[PDB]
């Protein structure tokens, strides 16, 4: 549903190559199109990942939402510098905007990263180029799943330990749209690449 608001801007800057923003981007986007949301609207980390046209004074904008503005009310997104100065003034500090979130937006294919101290007593993924919300991520414990916890920090952890060996993880979106992820490894820091897509490409 369009929500009706407005934005200031803020910057994450250069940033490095393991976490950027609340969401823990592996990386801060090389187009610098980022937002901060609210609490409500951060809603846990759950956003994060997710895509927003933003519309403004000079058009509309695409960001990725990136971040947890906790001063922002719900409504009020703390844009990228970038961001701000295409939609609006930068000298204005304040601009009245109108955002959707964007359902099923062209991307790549998903991929896994596996968090830094990540052993079989305890692990950490992300999830990345999903494309919307995720509610559901798994690890195969034998022949049942074990389900992770969603850290408000862009992770998905393990509240027990998990077999040896290659991993298999299961990852279903907001749309009760699931991926099989087998072979991923456990190699801490790494981005590791699927073919795997929950919506084609067209
Ligand atoms: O990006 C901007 C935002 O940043 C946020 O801050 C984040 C921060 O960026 C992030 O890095 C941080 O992530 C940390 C996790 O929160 C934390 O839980 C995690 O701790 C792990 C640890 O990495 C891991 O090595 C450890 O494994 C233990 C295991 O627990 C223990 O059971 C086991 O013991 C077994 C023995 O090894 C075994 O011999 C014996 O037989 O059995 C034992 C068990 O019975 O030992 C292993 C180690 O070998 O587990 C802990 C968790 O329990 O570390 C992460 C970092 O690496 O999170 C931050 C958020 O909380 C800001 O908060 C936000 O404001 C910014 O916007």
């Amino acid at each position: 549903m369009t929500t009706h608001g407005r934005a200031t801007h803020y910057s994450l800057g250069q940033g490095n190559t393991i976490a950027n923003g609340n969401c823990s981007m592996p990386a801060v986007p090389a187009d610098r199109m980022y937002v901060a949301v609210s609490s409500p609207e951060y809603s846990g980390a759950a956003a994060c990942g997710t895509f927003l046209d933003v519309t403004g004074p000079k058009g509309t904008v695409r960001v990725q939402v990136a971040d947890q503005c906790h001063g922002c009310e719900v409504g009020h997104l703390n844009l990228s510098e970038e961001a701000f100065r295409a939609l609006g003034d930068f000298n204005a500090g304040i601009i009245p905007i109108s955002y959707v979130t964007v359902r099923d937006p062209a991307g790549p294919t998903v991929a896994i990263r596996v968090k830094e101290g990540s052993s079989r007593w305890w692990a950490g993924l992300q999830v990345l180029n999903a494309g919307n919300r995720i509610d559901r991520v798994e690890i195969q414990a034998g022949r049942q799943w074990l389900p992770l916890t969603r850290t408000d920090y862009g992770y998905w952890v393990t509240p027990s330990p998990i077999q040896d060996g290659p991993l298999t993880v299961k990852v279903t979106d907001q749309y009760g749209r699931a991926v099989v992820l087998p072979g991923l490894r456990m190699a801490p820091g790494e981005i590791q690449r699927t073919a795997s897509r929950f919506y084609p490409v067209h």
